């Protein structure tokens, strides 16, 4: 997260870290067994880390649970990033408590102008590199479809939205991938892509979660 703030320990209780020896992506806990992330975060050997603040220090609220199954969306295209979503099942159910909690799925799509919370352990600089140990947060609005399309001609599908600031300075970034965009207590986005981070006229692009709720539910119901 570039241009954000320290969230505070365990204040984003659905935020998980995907770990394969190291943090490499965020995700969102959506029930005791299942995590939402980005399909471009797929790999084998994932351990889900819940209850994290400092991802380098064991602070006392973590739960570490290995994935049993990954399901990338059936229509994910890794060239266009269309349908950039996957589900990860945990080998055992997480213990749910104030610091480890699921985030509700949307029952309707959010509109441009809605305020959201984006979070992660990704890069905090727009030039150069610095990775935080504690969770960072950013409040950002959803941008109109038309400004998203004009920012990224030919590349925004109906499964994507832009959020952030056309002026630059505040955005998600590499290592935030797969993490939440939460708006009024519903998971509306997943950190997906952009051109650089926090550049002028290049806002972040996010998977439009409300298009996937019936796929999510039917997948969970059968797996
Ligand atoms: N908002 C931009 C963004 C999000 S994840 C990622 C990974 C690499 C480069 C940019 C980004
Ligand atoms: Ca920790």
């Amino acid at each position: 997260i570039v241009g954000g703030y320290t969230c505070g320990a365990n204040t984003v209780p659905y935020q998980v870290s995907l770990n394969s020896g190291y943090h490499f992506c965020g995700g969102s806990l959506i029930n005791s067994q299942w995590v939402v992330s980005a399909a471009h975060c797929y790999k084998s050997g994932i351990q889900v880390r819940l209850g994290e603040d400092n991802i380098n220090v064991v602070e006392g609220n973590e739960q570490f649970i290995s994935a049993s199954k990954s399901i990338v969306h059936p229509s994910y295209n890794s060239n266009t990033l269309n349908n950039d979503i996957m589900l990860i099942k945990l080998k055992s159910a997480a213990s749910l408590n104030s610091r480890v909690a699921s985030i509700s799925l949307p029952t309707s799509c959010a509109s441009a102008g809605t305020q959201c919370l984006i979070s992660g352990w990704g890069n905090t600089k727009s030039s150069g590199t610095s990775y935080p140990d504690v969770l960072k947060c950013l409040k950002a609005p959803i941008l109109s479809d038309s400004s998203c399309k004009s920012a990224y001609p030919g590349q925004i599908t109906s499964n994507m939205f832009c959020a952030g600031y056309l002026e630059g300075g505040k955005d998600s970034c590499q290592g935030d991938s797969g993490g939440p965009v939460v708006c009024s207590g519903k998971l509306q986005g997943i950190v997906s892509w952009g051109s650089g981070c926090a550049q002028k006229n290049k806002p972040g692009v996010y998977t439009k979660v409300c298009n996937y709720v019936s796929w999510i539910k039917q997948t969970i119901a059968s797996n």
